[PDB]
């Protein structure tokens, strides 16, 4: 037998934007071998990663504390007869984390604010696992309308629970916020206004009704529609 080598591309993430990418693990494990997905040189992935043996998906949602470069080791080992595993082979990527997405899914011009629909939650995304923190980007697509890969999930900043400079907003169901908060927002369109915001009932009425809130997980403390600076 001659030893083949698979090379994984290098990635790239954002913060506060889903992550997710198919490891070749048919190409790197012959039969029965054993993959492990770790931080390279360790046991563990990074704090923002999660992997998934049976979709070969590694997947995760980064926070401002994991910008950088990440090196990810994917290895097969074999399974001896005395439980030992035996390392075959292994292939190393690396994924960089950049800091900004500009509230933008991928469109508006240089000249033009974002217009950018926020829903404030009571939630510490830093007490949340990489899976927590997908699902909760999952559960919020029957109201957002925009797939989970086109929104942001960031920490609330400064603790400041809203924003002055929103032209729409109203109420979640939430009562008191127990947790440093948590925002999740999506694009609405270029320099809009009132009048030319798309029907947002379809947010505005779970969200006071508290059916927003069952069905993310986490209370919904309010939402708001604003214009923000292009970057
Ligand atoms: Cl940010």
């Amino acid at each position: 037998a001659v030893p083949t080598v698979v090379g994984i591309p290098d990635g790239t993430a954002v913060v506060g934007r889903s992550f997710r990418v198919s490891i070749p693990t048919d190409l790197i494990a012959s039969s029965g071998e054993i993959i492990k997905v770790s931080a390279a040189g360790k046991e563990a992935l990074p704090s923002w990663l999660h992997w998934d043996p049976h979709s070969h998906i590694l997947e995760g949602l980064p926070l401002d504390t994991d910008k950088g470069v990440h090196y990810i080791s994917v290895s097969a080992a074999r399974l001896g007869a005395n439980g030992s595993h035996v390392p075959q082979t292994s292939s190393v990527f690396s994924i960089e984390v950049y800091p900004e997405d500009h509230n933008e899914p991928q469109a508006c011009a240089a000249d033009e604010p974002v217009t950018v629909l926020m829903v404030i939650l009571d939630a510490d995304l830093t007490k949340m696992t990489p899976k927590q923190r997908i699902d909760l980007l999952n559960r919020m697509q029957s109201f957002s309308e925009v797939e989970l890969h086109n929104m942001k999930l960031v920490p609330v900043v400064n603790n400041r629970l809203f924003d002055m400079s929103a032209f729409m907003a109203g109420p979640g169901n939430a009562k008191k916020v127990v947790e440093n908060g948590a925002l999740l927002s999506w694009k609405l369109g270029c320099s809009l206004n009132q009048n030319s915001v798309p029907d947002i009932r379809g947010v505005e009425t779970p969200a006071r009704e508290g059916a927003m809130s069952a069905q993310l997980g986490y209370p919904v403390v309010g939402w708001h529609i604003a214009n923000k600076k292009p970057t």
